[PDB]
């Protein structure tokens, strides 16, 4: 029961993070231009809960590119400090909010797979 809540909460924030990308991608946007031309911070390595720091840290730039168009981000928010209750590595090359939806939405698949 502890180790299936732990999924549960890494599932809704794989899909929260999927539902981000899909109203960004929706042609009904329009700001998608603009919004690409936002700079994220991404951490050298995403392989440990701890390293939701890093996603925890750029919640406010995210808020921020979407309100160029919330509910989720708060969602977001919660389920990140249940994971994580640590001082972020940042890689040199930002990444735009696409690439920096990939990546988290890739880390929430690996760290299911591993507690599965
Ligand atoms: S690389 C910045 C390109 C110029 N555009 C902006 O600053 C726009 C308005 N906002 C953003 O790009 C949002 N990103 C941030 O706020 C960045 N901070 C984090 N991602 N944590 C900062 C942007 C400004 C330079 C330092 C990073």
């Amino acid at each position: 029961s502890s180790t299936k809540k732990t999924q549960l909460q890494l599932e809704h924030l794989l899909l929260d993070l999927q539902m981000i990308l899909n109203g960004i991608n929706n042609y009904k946007n329009p700001k998608l231009t603009r919004m690409l031309t936002f700079c994220f911070y991404m951490p050298k390595k995403a392989t440990e809960l701890k390293h939701l720091q890093c996603l925890e840290e750029e919640l406010k730039p995210l808020e921020e590119v979407l309100n160029l168009a919330r509910d989720l981000i708060s969602n977001i928010n919660v389920i990140v400090l249940e994971l994580k209750g640590f001082m972020c590595e940042y890689a040199d090359e930002t990444a735009t909010i696409v690439e920096f939806l990939n990546r988290w939405i890739t880390f929430c698949q690996s760290i299911i797979s591993t507690l599965t």
